[PDB]
């Protein structure tokens, strides 16, 4: 019953989810000057030639690229990661306009939207093994601003006229999420949660620098996605976003001078 309303959103969330006021909690503002240089951090590695896309479902809260995470076919590794972490689904999270829309905010900067890569370090055997650990999870955070097209997004914004209400999915398959990302790898990583209910705190969080840009257009076919399912009054899937929680005992590292 949880959403993003006046009345089930993330000021509600504790009263089912007493973890929303925990001490890692996600998404947070990561202050650029605060941020420290970690030499210790090795070069990330996301590979992810041998993804295998099956399915894009709307959930009601957002929409989901689906992958098939039976086998290491698209990983990611490296960085502040100790092992292998297997690709999952990805989604994202954006505005009613184009100056809100991002979880994560950079010396205060709110992006259009945001893409989250999830992953579950495969130690555990499977994502729901990986969530009851504190380092369960990866997700691979990246910035959306307005400007230019994306051509490896268009896929995904042409396929969402038939997911548009709750509980709605289509086939995904060929998916290249390889076309979503930018030219650098530079990346913040910090330890926190996931930005959503159940809002466990597993995640190792790695956001880029460098943000993707994506047309009006494509951003505005994301907003026209309803949170509601078939038949219900219409409720636009816009605002589907998190508030920066306090950092509290973290130091955000950074992957470059
Ligand atoms: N704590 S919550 O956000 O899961 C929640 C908010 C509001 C309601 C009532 C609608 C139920 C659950
Ligand atoms: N809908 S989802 O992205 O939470 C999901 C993706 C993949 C598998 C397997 C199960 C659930
Ligand atoms: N909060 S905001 O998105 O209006 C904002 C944008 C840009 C900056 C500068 C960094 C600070 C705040
Ligand atoms: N927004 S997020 O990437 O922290 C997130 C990933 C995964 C889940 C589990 C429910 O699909 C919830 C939130
Ligand atoms: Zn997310």
């Amino acid at each position: 019953h949880w959403g993003y309303g006046k009345h089930n959103g993330p000021e509600h969330w504790h009263k089912d989810f007493p973890i929303a006021k925990g001490e890692r909690q996600s998404p947070v503002d990561i202050d650029t000057h605060t941020a420290k240089y970690d030499p210790s951090l090795k070069p990330l590695s996301v590979s992810y030639d041998q993804a295998t896309s099956l399915r894009i479902l709307n959930n009601g809260h957002a929409f989901n690229v689906e992958f098939d995470d039976s086998q290491d076919k698209a990983v990611l590794k490296g960085g502040p990661l100790d092992g292998t972490y297997r690709l999952i689904q990805f989604h994202f999270h954006w505005g009613s306009l184009d100056g809100q829309g991002s979880e994560h905010t950079v010396d205060k900067k709110k992006y259009a939207a945001e893409l989250h890569l999830v992953h579950w370090n495969t130690k555990y055997g499977d994502f729901g093994k990986a969530v009851q650990q504190p380092d369960g999870l990866a997700v691979l955070g990246i910035f959306l601003k307005v400007g230019s097209a994306k051509p490896g997004l268009q896929k995904v914004v042409d396929v969402l006229d038939s997911i548009k209400t709750k509980g709605k999915s289509a086939d995904f398959t060929n998916f290249d999420p390889r076309g979503l990302l930018p030219e650098s790898l530079d990346y913040w990583t910090y330890p926190g949660s996931l930005t959503t209910p159940p809002l466990l705190e597993c995640v190792t969080w790695i956001v880029l620098k460098e943000p993707i840009s994506v047309s009006s257009e494509q951003v505005l076919k994301f907003r026209k996605l309803n949170f509601n399912g078939e038949g219900e009054p219409e409720e636009l899937m816009v605002d589907n976003w998190r508030p920066a929680q306090p950092l509290k005992n973290r130091q955000i590292k950074a992957s470059f001078k």
